[PDB]
C-alpha cells in the first residue's frame, strides 16, 4: 500500500538545505529524442534558506512543487543498482559531481508555488534539484 516510485531526498549545504519525499515519474515528449524527461512532485518536504550563520531565514512547504528534468539516455548503459538497499536521492555536502549524463533542470517549478518568492529561490531550487539527482542516476534506471 505504499506509494510507488516514490522516494525519499536529502539535501545539505551550508546556504540552504531540503529534505523530504518525491515521488518520479517518466515524461512522454518528443522534443529531445536523446534524453528522457522526468517529472518530480514533492509529496513532503521543506527547503530552507539559509543565512552565511548557519540561522535559517526562511522555510518553505515543497509540497505539491512539480518538477522537471531531463539527462542523456546513455545513463540507461548504467549498471542496476543490485537491490542493494532502500533508493534515496542524497548528495554528498561539498561535494560537486560531475555530470556525466548532462542532466540539466528544464523547469524547477511548474507552478512557481516557491519560486514566485524570487530569484533566489528559483537558483536553489535549481541547485538543489542537481544535487540530489548527481550521483544517483542508477535510481532513475526502472523509473517509468
Amino acid at each position: 500500500s505504499e506509494l510507488k516510485q516514490a522516494f525519499v531526498f536529502e539535501f545539505d549545504e551550508n546556504l540552504s538545505s531540503s529534505s523530504g519525499s518525491i515521488h518520479l515519474e517518466k515524461v512522454k515528449q518528443n522534443s529531445s529524442p536523446n534524453y528522457d524527461y522526468f517529472k518530480i512532485t514533492f509529496i513532503d518536504g521543506y527547503l530552507y534558506i539559509k543565512n552565511k550563520s548557519g540561522v535559517i531565514l526562511d522555510k518553505y512547504d515543497l509540497k505539491n512543487v512539480i518538477s522537471l528534468v531531463a539527462l542523456k539516455r546513455d545513463y540507461l548503459s548504467l549498471s542496476l543498482s543490485n537491490n542493494k538497499q532502500i533508493k534515496k536521492f542524497k548528495n554528498i555536502k561539498n561535494k560537486h559531481l560531475k555530470n556525466k549524463f548532462n542532466l540539466y533542470v528544464i523547469n524547477e517549478d511548474i507552478e512557481k508555488r516557491i519560486t514566485k518568492n524570487g530569484i533566489l529561490e528559483e537558483v536553489i531550487l535549481n541547485k538543489m534539484l542537481l544535487s540530489i539527482l548527481l550521483g544517483n542516476e542508477e535510481n532513475l534506471l526502472q523509473i517509468s
